[PDB]
């Protein structure tokens, strides 16, 4: 029970709208920090708390920031060898252990097709992209928000936590059908950012940040467009 408006001061802050604002010395009004929103979502540009932009806000999405706000890492964000090694170190119990494997196997294979590095399965904590369920503080200083609104997260190419993926086990994991977010079309997400892929404005692509369910094929030209100005 949030207001429309604490909703949009909450966005406009997870989201790094607010420090981009304060940067350009436009933070005490909302306006200018929504039209940097409207531009990076491509939503109509009004510099208004508009239904477009509420609903916009009230949609489900990605937890990593868009604008602002983005942690110093190690390194240049990309992977430097070829075989990319990944373990799932515990399950959701929402859906079987085998389920959840051949979810994250499919999303490994959009990408396998895309890009020259390959995907291969571990049981090891050194693995490249450690695969965790976790609910609100899960041991990295992220925290998830319970039901809804952010549904996972994931950190860009490098050593330790970098490459990582995390998935908010307060949502409800299913393949997209009756009830639940999909697995495999929120993995395939994240996995673009742990290759090292931003988000894109595009709303029709998979790296766009809200969630869009779709039984089509997921990948669009930009997300496709995105791996080759990485790895070629
Ligand atoms: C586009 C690029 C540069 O490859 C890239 C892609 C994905 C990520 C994810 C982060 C990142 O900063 N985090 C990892 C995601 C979790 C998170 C959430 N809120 C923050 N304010 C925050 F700093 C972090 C830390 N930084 C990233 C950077
Ligand atoms: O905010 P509205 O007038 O586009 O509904
Ligand atoms: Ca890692
Ligand atoms: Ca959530
Ligand atoms: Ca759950
Ligand atoms: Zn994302
Ligand atoms: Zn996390």
């Amino acid at each position: 029970n949030l207001t429309d408006r604490q909703l949009a001061e909450e966005y406009l802050y997870r989201y790094g709208y607010t420090r981009v604002a304060e940067m350009r010395g436009e933070s005490k009004s909302l306006g200018p920090a929504l039209l940097l929103l409207q531009k990076q979502l491509s939503l109509p540009e009004t510099g208004e708390l508009d239904s477009a932009t509420l609903k916009a806000m009230r949609t489900p999405r990605c937890g990593v920031p868009d604008l602002g706000r983005f942690q110093t890492f190690e390194g240049d964000l990309k992977w430097h060898h070829h075989n990319i090694t990944y373990w799932i170190q515990n399950y959701s119990e929402d859906l079987p252990r085998a389920v959840i494997d051949d979810a994250f196997a499919r999303a490994f294979a959009l990408w396998s097709a895309v890009t020259p590095l390959t995907f291969t399965r571990v049981y090891s904590r050194d693995a490249d992209i450690v695969i965790q369920f976790g609910v609100a503080e899960h041991g990295d200083g992220y925290p998830f928000d319970g039901k809804d609104g952010l549904l996972a997260h994931a950190f860009p190419p490098g050593p330790g936590i970098q490459g990582d993926a995390h998935f908010d086990d307060d949502e409800l994991w299913s393949l997209g059908k009756g009830q639940g977010y999909s697995l495999f079309l929120v993995a395939a997400h994240e996995f673009g950012h742990a290759l090292g892929l931003d988000h894109s404005s595009v709303p029709e692509a998979l790296m766009y940040p809200m969630y869009r369910f779709t039984e089509g094929p997921p990948l669009h030209k930009d997300d496709v467009n995105g791996i080759r100005h990485l790895y070629g």
